């Protein structure tokens, strides 16, 4: 730690405390995350390689005195605070669209290298004054105070052990709908409550929409059978392009669910721009 001065506690991460810190030598301000098996060492080292404009840059990995610290480029806000701050009027749609597009870019990159996030949520989406948004804590999940289930894909909730990059698309779809409506899509407060909120909005899945569902580990023939709601009721006043895209990001069957790369080609992004957010630091 010596080479750093903790300027302040930024928050209580999943894997430990987060500090804003200044490199006593380089002068650079940074995010310092306190988290040791060699596997965790090997995973995090891979992470140093996947550099992308929409991934929070992992500056350094300090394994000293059998402790683990990750050093990340610092950004001044996350999407959760910005949403609360924009509750009154909502985030403008052009900004929502730009955030969605850049996030999809980040995902398409990670996914092309077979790296999933697994835990997307507005808290780990960081933004700057220049209109950029970045995925934070990418890959930390494989490598390793209630954790939110609100963005969890249903195949995870159903006990699927070998899930795909589709889980991140699902989470990002949930975040998309939340930006638009200013309300969490599926605010579950247990794994069953989470699952059943999903069922209530999208319909109880069956073998028609999701072949193999009924054979999943935690699936029960006894689940109530709810009817799917219509999306126009779910995310007004998102336009038809947005709704089409959202519906594809929220497909039950992970194999039907749109990829990040395919989502980038959707006509919703036909008119994408890069607006600057007004944020007060
Ligand atoms: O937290 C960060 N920035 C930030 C600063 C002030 C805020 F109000 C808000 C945000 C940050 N900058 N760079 C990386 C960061 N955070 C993470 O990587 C991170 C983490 F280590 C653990 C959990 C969530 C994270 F986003």
């Amino acid at each position: 730690m010596e080479n750093f001065q903790k300027v302040e506690k930024i928050g209580e991460g999943t894997y430990g405390v987060v500090y804003k810190a200044r490199n006593k030598l380089t002068g650079e301000v940074v995010a310092l995350k306190k988290i040791v098996p060699s596997t965790a060492i090997r995973e995090i080292s891979l992470l140093k390689e996947l550099n992308h404009p929409n991934i929070v840059k992992l500056l350094d990995v300090i394994h000293t005195e059998n402790k683990l610290y990750l050093v990340f480029e610092f950004l001044h806000q996350d999407l959760k605070k910005f949403m609360d701050a924009s509750a009154l009027t909502g985030i403008p749609l052009p900004l929502i669209k730009s955030y969605l597009f850049q996030l999809l870019q980040g995902l398409a990159f990670c996914h092309s290298h077979r790296v999933l996030h697994r835990d997307l949520k507005p808290q780990n989406l960081l933004i700057n004054t220049e209109g950029a948004i970045k995925l934070a804590d990418f890959g930390l999940a494989r490598a390793f105070e209630v954790v939110t289930l609100w963005y969890r894909a249903p195949e995870i909730l159903l006990g699927c052990k070998y899930y795909s990059t589709a889980v991140d698309i699902w989470s990002l779809g949930c975040i998309f709908a939340e930006m638009v409506t200013r309300r969490a899509l599926f605010p579950g407060d247990s794994e069953i409550d989470q699952l059943f909120r999903i069922f209530r909005t999208l319909g109880t899945p069956d073998e028609v929409v999701w072949p193999g569902v009924t054979s999943m580990p935690d699936y029960k023939p006894s689940f109530p059978k709810w009817a799917r709601q219509d999306f126009s009721k779910v995310v007004p006043p998102l336009d038809e392009d947005g709704r089409s895209l959202l519906s594809q990001m929220l497909h039950y069957d992970p194999n039907k669910r749109i990829s990040a790369k395919a989502a980038l080609a959707h006509p919703f992004f036909q008119d994408v721009t890069k607006p600057v957010p007004h944020l007060r630091l």
